[PDB]
């Protein structure tokens, strides 16, 4: 079998965590997304593996992925279809999306050893949303109705293919389109009409990872479900741990520290002295948490710095981040009702109460910085001295107001 990753966005809604890397590599604990992507699709016997990517993002993959063929998508368009015109199967294909989160491999496993064309569709509560699945009376496909704020179904498009060489024939009798983009989603509902296309309903846990808080989302559901509390590293005598936590080879844990897991440590880490690390912090690697600082429910990324005087929750920080001395994360509205974040030009909420903030990689904050709830960071930027973030800051800028 040959499988595609499909991984050519934008990008776009994942900003700005996706300012200095593909969302491909998002990390989820240690370890970025396309990693467990070829890692369940190697668990089900499948080693022809190609990403198609953006020319832009062509030599990051090449240069992270060790024995994948890397294919650039067709410049003169854009989609999900549009990245399989750089298809180059006959026969059969897997082909998934590359910002999805699965928990098993069984339905792939499962789906490959069909002859005909199937498509995996998950059970959400939200369908509206997604592309919901019509199942016929025999319950193959009937159509994929496109986001149509009507949810005629719970069961919708998990974007996991096996598709046969028939399915090019439908890619250019398919005009495209009402975005601009050239889906496959088209494509596959003409096929559906003419070929049988199973429906095998996915059990397990499925998460696009679409919406930057999506990272907290799935990082949370992996330290809960995928491992288990261990000590790698060196811990100082006085140092409390309470509940599931991962401490990793190389990490050093500092007296005063006080640990309520489910606690991820990344290797290299440098916690304490008097640090409080609380349910949901999740340390990628290499980081440094210092004295008087507190974080919970958070994702910081490779080789970040909050070594002072500071509290995170609920936010996601990527990589290279150094917090000066008292920059402060707000989580909550005056107001207490859902944070709204700008995702691609609108204002969207985000489901949570609580939210903080979305920081670039490589952002340096001057000591005593105040971050608004939801406020986007871009990558490289440069926070004044006591200033107060109180909307996003663009890719490489300087705020001071």
């Amino acid at each position: 079998m040959k499988a595609f990753i499909l991984a050519a966005g934008s990008g776009e809604r994942l900003e700005p965590i996706t300012h200095t890397r593909p969302k491909a590599f998002v990390p989820i604990l240690s370890k970025p997304l396309i990693e467990y992507q070829i890692e369940y699709l190697r668990k089900c016997g499948i080693r022809d593996i190609t990403v198609i990517v953006s020319s832009k993002n062509k030599e990051y993959f090449e240069k992270k992925l060790k024995e994948i063929s890397i294919v650039t998508q067709k410049d003169d368009i854009k989609g999900t279809g549009a990245a399989i015109l750089s298809a180059k199967f006959n026969d059969e294909a897997l082909i998934i999306y590359g910002d999805l989160f699965f928990s098993n491999e069984k339905e792939i496993c499962n789906i490959i050893t069909l002859k005909e064309n199937a498509i995996i569709g998950v059970k959400v509560s939200n369908p509206k949303d997604y592309g919901v699945l019509v199942l016929d009376n025999q319950n193959n496909l009937s159509k994929i109705i496109e986001k149509p704020e009507i949810p005629p179904s719970n069961l919708i498009n998990a974007g996991i293919y096996k598709l046969n060489s028939d399915i090019f024939t439908y890619l250019d009798k398919i005009s495209i389109s009402e975005r601009g983009e050239l889906e496959l989603t088209d494509a596959i509902n003409l096929m559906a009409k003419d070929h049988r296309v199973k429906v095998i309903e996915y059990e397990g846990y499925w998460m696009d990872i679409g919406k930057p808080w999506n990272i907290i989302d799935v990082n949370k559901w992996a330290l809960d479900n995928l491992v288990f509390s261990q000590n790698l590293g060196n811990v100082e005598d006085n140092v409390k741990i309470k509940g599931k936590v991962i401490i990793e080879e190389d990490a050093e844990i500092k007296s005063g520290t006080y640990i309520e897991g489910p606690v991820y440590i990344g290797k290299g880490s440098e916690i304490g002295p008097n640090s409080y690390l609380r349910p949901y912090t999740i340390l990628v690697e290499k980081n440094k948490i210092g004295a008087s600082v507190e974080v919970k429910e958070s994702v910081i990324m490779e080789g970040s710095k909050i070594p002072h005087l500071s509290y995170v929750g609920d936010s996601v920080i990527a990589e290279d981040v150094n917090f000066g001395a008292g920059t402060l994360i707000a989580n909550l509205r005056f107001d207490e009702k859902e944070v709204k974040v700008n995702v691609k030009g609108k204002r969207i909420s985000s489901g949570r109460r609580k939210l903080g903030a979305f920081i670039g990689g490589h952002v340096r904050t001057g000591i005593n910085v105040t971050i608004l709830p939801g406020v986007k960071i871009g990558a490289y930027a440069r926070i004044y001295p006591g200033a107060v973030v109180n909307r996003d800051v663009g890719y490489g800028e300087f705020f001071k107001v």
